[PDB]
């Protein structure tokens, strides 16, 4: 048992909630917060942008010594990295960005990082503004995360799309 409240059980390790992953990472403490990153841990906007905003920034302070430290992560690539006030831990993951022109191949790959993990809260990978196909993001989630994983949905209308298309 969990305290992730009203999830929509998609499968039998893969739930959605029309919900802002930061209030419910607020809320929950999650052991573990995905990130939607980008290669340079720079949190502009997004779920990226809107959660290092909630962390006063400390988030993009810890993300930019790891780079001067580490050097750019991969696409479909991960790191492990403080949670902050949101979670004990942020999986900072790399879905390919449609608008870099980024393989969607590689959407498979961000989400196997997940599968390190036990329970995840996590936004639906490359959705928004990355500019993928969400029907088909959450698709890969479901056929590729094994681990138990609650998706938050922020935009009520995607939402409402990805449940009724859901196969
Ligand atoms: O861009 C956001 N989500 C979309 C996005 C963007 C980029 C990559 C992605 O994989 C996704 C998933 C998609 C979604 O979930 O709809 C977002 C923005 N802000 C939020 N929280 C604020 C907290 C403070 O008050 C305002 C809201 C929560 N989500």
């Amino acid at each position: 048992v969990n305290s992730f409240s009203g999830y929509l059980k998609l499968t039998d390790n893969v739930y959605i909630k029309n919900a802002d992953i930061v209030e419910e990472a607020k809320k929950v403490k999650p052991t573990v917060v995905v990130n939607a990153a980008n290669v340079y841990l720079k949190h502009g906007g997004g779920v990226a942008g809107a959660l290092n905003k909630a962390t006063n920034n400390a988030m993009q302070v810890e993300s930019d010594d790891y780079i001067a430290t580490n050097g750019p992560l991969k696409v479909g690539g991960s790191c492990v990295l403080s949670g902050h006030n949101l979670a004990k831990h942020c999986l900072h993951v790399v879905g390919p960005n449609v608008n870099k022109g980024e393989d969607i191949q590689l959407l498979k790959s961000a989400y196997e990082n997940f599968n390190q993990h036990e329970v995840l809260l996590a936004p639906l990978l490359s959705a928004g503004i990355f500019g993928a196909d969400p029907i088909h993001s959450l698709r890969v989630c479901v056929d590729t995360v094994r681990t138990n994983v609650y998706l938050a949905v922020f935009d009520k209308n995607l939402y409402d799309k990805l449940v009724s298309s859901f196969l």
